[PDB]
């Protein structure tokens, strides 16, 4: 296992998350179901190459890092939420991950370091 890695992610919000408005809604009002329904769109688009992961980061991701096309740079273990920590640092490096729950909302992880 490496120190660090370095990951994008593309976040979906709903009306339960922590802070639950972003840089693309002022307030999210979509349900739990409704962002993971969503969140899945999203997987089997990107594995039947219809849409690129970064591509979709950059225009629907809830998360600031949208700006980065989904880049949070480089992390170590205890300082992103654990759900996020472990489903990162599992994956290899070009990986992509299912469904990850956190506080924040539902994310798609890729790792890219
Ligand atoms: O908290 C941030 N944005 C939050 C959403 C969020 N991003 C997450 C990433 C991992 C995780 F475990 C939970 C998350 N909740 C926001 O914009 O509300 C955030 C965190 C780190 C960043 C690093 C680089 C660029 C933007 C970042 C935004």
């Amino acid at each position: 296992e490496p120190a660090r890695v370095r990951c994008s992610h593309l976040l979906v919000k709903h009306s339960q998350s922590r802070r639950p408005s972003s840089w693309r809604q002022e307030q999210i009002t979509r349900t739990q179901e409704e962002a993971l329904e969503l969140i899945n769109g999203y997987i089997q688009k990107i594995k039947s190459g219809e849409e690129d992961f970064e591509s979709l980061a950059s225009q629907f991701s809830d998360c600031s890092s949208a700006k980065a096309r989904g880049d949070l740079g480089a992390f170590s273990r205890g300082q992103m939420q654990k759900p996020f920590e472990d489903a990162s640092f599992a994956l290899r490096t070009g990986e992509m991950s299912g469904p990850v729950f956190t506080d924040s909302g539902i994310h798609i992880i890729l790792r890219t370091e």
